[PDB]
């Protein structure tokens, strides 16, 4: 019997750790899930279910129901795109565009590009994090608080946004190297913004937000750490490219992506590689000395990306060359992306190079627009 999920939301306020997982891993690889019998008894399978996207949960005795049965594969996108509220269309306008590039690949590499940054907040994947966690955040915490994090620049917009759409305040600070979108945006949604000149990357921005918010109290909603981050793109962005792909009839052979938090490329890479373990996660490692805007090396502290269990190949990319990509993407497919997104296509390019990739599908996964980033547009022309 299927009941709906909505009612059974605590569990988000209750279940810690990643045991929980095990069950996604099961459903997905199966496609199928387990009836319960007493579905609060069942903490762990219900948390499961609602991280890999499913709408309604299995209840009663002995029976089991698939994926499309618990609501993996509904459709959410209204066919005219009316929506009657700017955080309805983030929820249900979707999923976001995957879009066949132009670009060609060696080896029978096919690029599909996921365009996120057509999220309507930061007009990038930041904001899928910024909705759940402060959607979290409303069942606990009074309205009027003030929510803050660290940010390189899209978290911070979005999270000005979705917190002042919540009732809440907001605060972001960002390293002095961050772009002017990113300082000065947060300011046209109501947020306060601060600006560490010798911060030289968010991370090391991190004592500082921790020191405030015990003097202070505000809450340090924290991105790094906040496992709603790995859980939005697990039933987001994950499970759409688990259901485009389907859908679009695909072949999919891996994913190609970029690392800051680590949230959406360790989330993209452990539901696809539940459904089907082979699926290369290709996976950026900027250049040491570069500086690429969003992104960072693995090394430098990633929650996901290292603790969950995921197969993945790292490439070196150079900002240099992620503006070449940018540039060539911009002329196969007219399509403006954003550094982040160039260094995917490519460190995907090179793999498909060097011969270690099958022949098939992938989708990169493109952080945000190019339009942000004039620039580095203006220095990789000259
Ligand atoms: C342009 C762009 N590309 C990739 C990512 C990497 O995504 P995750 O690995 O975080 O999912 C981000 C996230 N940026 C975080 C900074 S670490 C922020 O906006 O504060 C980004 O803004």
């Amino acid at each position: 019997a299927l009941a709906d999920i909505s009612g059974y939301l605590d569990v988000l306020d209750s279940v810690r750790g990643f045991s929980y997982l095990e069950n996604a891993r099961e459903v997905l690889r199966s496609g199928e899930a387990r009836c319960l019998g007493n579905p609060r008894s069942e903490p762990e399978y219900v948390k499961a279910l609602y991280v890999i996207g499913a709408s309604r949960i299995p209840v009663g005795d002995g029976c089991s129901h698939t994926l499309e049965e618990l609501g993996v594969f509904d459709i959410s996108v209204p066919g005219e795109m009316v929506f009657p509220s700017p955080l309805d269309f983030f929820e249900r306008g979707k999923p976001t565009p995957l879009v066949r590039s132009r670009l060609q690949l060696p080896n029978g590499v096919r690029v599909w590009l996921k365009l996120e940054w057509y999220n309507p907040f930061s007009l990038s994947v930041a904001d899928r994090p910024a909705v759940e966690i402060i959607s979290r955040l409303s069942r606990r915490v009074e309205k009027g608080s003030l929510v803050a994090d660290a940010t390189s620049s899209n978290f911070g917009v979005a999270l000005s946004a979705v917190a002042r759409l919540y009732g809440y305040r907001a605060r972001v600070y960002l390293p002095g190297a961050a772009e002017e979108f990113g300082k000065l945006l947060p300011r046209l949604l109501g947020a306060q913004v601060i600006v560490d000149p010798e911060a030289p990357s968010t991370v090391h921005l991190l004592p500082r937000v921790m020191k405030d918010s015990k003097n202070e109290g505000f809450v340090h909603v924290n991105q790094y750490y906040n496992d709603a981050n790995f859980e939005a793109h697990m039933r987001g962005t994950a499970r759409e490219i688990f259901v485009q792909s389907r859908r679009g009839g695909l072949a999919l052979r891996g994913v190609a992506g970029s690392l800051g938090t680590s949230g959406h490329m360790s989330a993209a890479a452990f539901y696809l590689q539940s459904v089907d373990p082979s699926i290369r996660a290709v996976l950026v490692q900027p250049a040491q000395g570069d500086s690429i805007p969003g992104i960072a090396r693995v090394e430098t502290g990633m929650l996901w990306i290292n603790m969950l269990d995921i197969s993945y190949t790292l490439a070196e990319v150079t900002l240099e060359e992620a503006m070449e990509a940018v540039v060539e993407v911009a002329r196969s497919d007219g399509l403006v992306i954003g550094p982040s997104g160039g260094a995917a296509v490519k460190a995907l390019a090179k793999k498909a190079a060097e011969g270690d990739l099958e022949p098939g599908d992938y989708v990169v996964v493109v952080p945000d627009t190019g339009f942000k980033y004039l620039s580095l547009v203006q220095n990789a022309l000259e």
